[PDB]
């Protein structure tokens, strides 16, 4: 009964996922491997073609509509703030479309996004990296890693490591069904400060966790250890926020001229 049941869950999240979020891993590997398609994404290496992105592709933010232009260093954090924000509006729509998520009290689903999409962000990030860079412009740019540390501290430095989790995380070959699970478990986790109701964001986050050991059974047959490995990633992904929190109290600090996105600070308010 719990295997069936199970299952019967785990498909229902894995289409508050298709349904909500912009790229699958699906569509953004087969991006990357260059397989055959008419297009390939426009490389932006350094700051003429970053340029001529700018000119020539199509970005969900416009680009009059960025803070107003500082320094290449800076700009480029500008689009990572815009895509960040504008993938906290999907993981609050997945996280919505998810029945035992809309049945907790409003303010215990703020409680859980605050503490958890930054997590979450940085797992689904993986799905549009590759060791070379990454996908941008709903897959119609693709930003090398080598670019990206050419840019000025702090800047680099709070993008390296999120390639280097990436990596390693993509060397598991989860496929868009284990990560409907896996960011809905990072999402309905008890252990976030301040949660009104406890037991019950406990009770849903172990269901997600069955949920996932059998899908991974069923999906994985041959892959041994991965569930207890996902459970590790969890808990380096709580150390890959609080490192880049840290990051950005920096940046607050010390580069007063750079304009953070007012979502973003009450996200990171308490932290
Ligand atoms: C949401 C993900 C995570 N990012 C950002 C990102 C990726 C990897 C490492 C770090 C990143 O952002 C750290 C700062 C985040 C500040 C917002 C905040 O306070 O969280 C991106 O999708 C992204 C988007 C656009 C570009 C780009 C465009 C033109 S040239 C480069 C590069 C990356
Ligand atoms: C869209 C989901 C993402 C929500 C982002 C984080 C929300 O911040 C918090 O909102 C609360 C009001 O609800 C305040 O009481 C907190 O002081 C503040 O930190």
């Amino acid at each position: 009964p719990q295997v069936a049941d199970l299952k019967a869950f785990s498909k229902h999240i894995y289409n508050a996922y298709l349904k909500n979020f912009n790229m699958t891993k699906k569509k953004a590997r087969s991006i990357l491997t260059g397989k055959a398609s008419h297009t390939a994404p426009f490389v932006i290496h350094d700051i003429e073609t970053l340029w001529q992105a700018e000119k020539g592709l199509v970005w969900k933010q416009l680009v009059n509509g960025l803070p107003p232009y500082k320094e290449i260093s800076v700009h480029v954090f500008y689009r990572c703030q815009c895509t960040t924000v504008e993938t906290v509006r999907e993981l609050t729509e997945f996280a919505k479309s998810i029945p035992s998520f809309s049945s907790l009290f409003l303010n215990d689903q703020v409680t859980l996004l605050k503490y958890g999409v930054h997590e979450a962000i940085f797992a689904m990030l993986a799905s549009i990296v590759n060791k070379d860079g990454l996908l941008v412009a709903n897959g119609s740019g693709f930003v090398t890693r080598e670019f990206l540390r050419s840019l000025r501290k702090p800047f680099s430095d709070i993008i390296e490591p999120k390639f280097e989790f990436a990596v390693k995380f993509n060397a598991l070959e989860l496929d868009d069904s284990d990560l409907a699970l896996f960011i809905a478990a990072i999402i309905l986790c008890g252990d976030r400060p301040g949660l009104m109701n406890v037991p019950r964001v406990e009770a849903i986050q172990d269901t997600i966790l069955r949920a996932l050991e059998f899908h991974l059974q069923a999906n994985h047959p041959d892959a041994q250890y991965l569930f207890p490995k996902l459970l590790q990633k969890m808990a380096d992904l709580r150390q890959l926020v609080t490192e880049h929190a840290q990051m950005m109290q920096r940046i607050k600090k010390t580069e007063t001229e750079t304009s953070l996105h007012p979502l973003l600070q009450e996200i990171y308010k308490d932290m």
